[PDB]
C-alpha cells in the first residue's frame, strides 16, 4: 500500500464524512453530489496532515477540515450565486459542516483554545482580502499575486496551522503553514487557468491576463518555479514531510505542462 | 436605572459590532445595517441579566452581539433581498463570527463549552431552518414547529453561552428556558410586523391569521403561555427580576399593538355576554346589543336592543357583569 493508496483513501474517507454530513441536516440531492464533486478541497487535508503519525489522529483531523474547507466553499458559492443551488441550504450546510468541525477540531486539539486562535489571528486578512480581490480586478502578476495571497495562500495556511495544532507531537507547525501557503497559491494558479475555459472567466483571471498581454508566461513560469521551491523547503524542515515532495512536483508540473500552453 | 443599563449595553454592542465590521472593509451601507439590528444588539443584554460582575457582563454581552449579528447576516446572504454586496455579507458575517468564538471562549468556564454548544443540536437548527423555507406552515401547530427551530433554539443557543461564559450563579437550563420562550414571543411579533414591512405572506403567521388558517384566540394562549415560560425562568434561584418587565414589555405590545392589525372587529376569541334573569326570563345578551348601562350602588342597571325599534332591560350585580360591560360603565 503506496502513498497513492493513503492518498485515495483519504480522499474517500473525507468525501463520505463530507455527504454524510450534508444529507442529514437536509442537504439535498444536488447539493451532496456538489460537495462530493469538491475533489482537490477534500484531497488537500490529506497534504496537510502528513506530519501526523498516529494513522488515526491523522483521519480524524484530516475529515474535520474538509468539513471546514468545503463549508467555506459552499459559502463562496452561496457568494457568488452562481451554482444553481438553493440558497437556504446553501447556507445551512455551510453553517452545519463549519460547527461539525470546530467541534471535531477542538476534540483534537492539544489546546482547545488553539483553533479559535488561529481562525481570528489572521481573519480580518482573509476576509477582508476577499472584498478587495473581488472590488478592484488584478492587472498584472504583482496585483494577481497580492490577491491569490489572501484568498488562496493565507485561506490553506490556515488550515495548516490547524493540521498541526490538532496533529499532536513532531509538528513543525510553521513549516506545515509554510507548506500550505506556497502550494495553495500553486493550486489557486491552476484553478484560475482551467477557469478561465471551464467557468468562462475574464476580470482578475491570471489566465485573461496573460491572453490580453498584461501577464508574460516566464514570469509565470518563474513563479510556479519560486512556490515549488518554497514548498520543498517547507517540508525538509525537521522532522520533515518527505512523501510531500513528489505531490508538490505533481502539482506544478501540470501547471507549466498542461495549463500554461492552452494560454500563450 | 435599569433602562439606562439595557440602553448602554445595546449601544456598547452597537459599537463594537459596527467598528468590527468596519475594520474588515464593510461598507458604510453594510455597517448602518448592522447598526440598525436594534433588538438583536440589545438582546444580549437579557442574556447576561444573570451576570455578576459587570466587566465579564458587557465582554460576554458583545461577544453574543458579534455572532448574532452575523448569523442575521448570513440569513440576508440567503434571502439575498437586502441590495447589500454579497461578497461583503459573506466575508463579514465570518469574521464577525469567528471573533465572537474567540471572545466568548476566552470567557468561557471551560475550552469545550462553546464548540459543544454550537455543535448539540446544529442539525436541529440547521435542518430546522431548511424545512421552514422548504414545506409553509399552513397552521399554528406548523408554525410553532418551525419557529422552535430558527427562532427559539436559535436564541436558546445564546442563552446557554451567556451560562458558560457568565462565571459563576448562573442558572444554565433557566437562562436557556428564558431565551427560547422570549425568542418566541419576538419571533411571533416579527411575523405579524413583517407581513406589512415586508410585504411576506407564505408561512407567515399574519397571514395565516388574516387567512382564517388560524384563530386569533389560539394566538393569544400561545403568548400568555410564552409569558408564563419565561416568567418562571427567570424566577428561578438566584433569580433576575429584572427581567420581568422586559417579558411583560413584548408579550403586552403583540398583544395591544400587533395582533388587532390582523383581527379587526374584536377578535378576542368570544363575543361576551351578559347573564340575568328578567320578567321570570333566563337571558344572556351579546355586550354588542347593549345600549346604556349605569351604575346605582353596586347594581349596574342597562338597556339593550332586542330585535327592531325593540329595547330590552336588565340590571346585574356588579360582581356578575363581564368586564366588557363594567368598561361601558367608565366610558359613559
Amino acid at each position: 500500500v503506496d502513498d497513492d493508496d493513503k492518498m485515495l483513501a483519504a480522499e474517500a474517507a473525507n468525501r463520505d464524512h463530507v455527504t454524510r454530513c450534508v444529507a442529514q441536516t437536509g442537504g439535498s440531492p444536488d447539493l451532496v453530489a456538489h460537495t462530493a464533486a469538491l475533489r482537490l478541497y477534500l484531497r488537500v487535508p490529506h497534504f496537510l496532515t502528513e506530519w501526523t503519525t498516529d494513522p488515526d489522529r491523522r483521519a480524524a483531523v484530516s475529515r474535520a477540515l474538509a468539513l471546514d474547507i468545503v463549508s467555506m466553499k459552499l459559502l463562496d458559492d452561496l457568494m457568488d450565486d452562481d451554482t444553481g443551488l438553493d440558497r437556504v441550504e446553501l447556507a445551512c450546510v455551510c453553517l452545519r459542516l463549519h460547527l461539525r468541525a470546530l467541534h471535531e477540531l477542538e476534540s483534537l486539539a492539544r489546546d482547545p483554545k488553539a483553533v479559535t486562535d488561529i481562525l481570528e489571528q489572521d481573519a480580518v486578512h482573509l476576509c477582508g482580502g476577499q472584498i478587495r480581490t473581488k472590488r478592484s480586478r488584478a492587472t498584472n502578476l504583482r496585483e494577481w499575486r497580492a490577491h491569490a495571497s489572501t484568498y488562496g495562500s493565507t485561506f490553506l495556511g490556515r488550515y495548516g496551522a490547524l493540521a498541526a495544532a490538532c496533529g499532536g507531537e513532531g509538528q513543525p507547525a510553521d513549516s506545515v503553514r509554510e507548506f500550505a501557503e506556497a502550494f495553495a497559491m500553486t493550486i489557486t494558479m491552476a484553478d484560475d487557468l482551467t477557469d478561465y475555459d471551464r467557468n468562462g472567466e475574464r476580470d482578475g483571471n491570471l489566465a485573461h491576463l496573460m491572453r490580453t498581454g498584461a501577464v508574460a508566461g516566464q514570469d509565470v513560469v518563474d513563479l510556479l518555479e519560486e512556490l515549488r521551491g518554497r514548498a520543498l523547503a517547507a517540508v525538509a524542515a525537521p522532522p520533515g514531510a518527505p512523501g510531500l515532495v513528489p505531490v508538490v512536483h505533481l502539482y506544478t508540473d501540470d501547471v507549466l505542462v498542461r495549463l500554461l500552453p492552452r494560454h500563450l
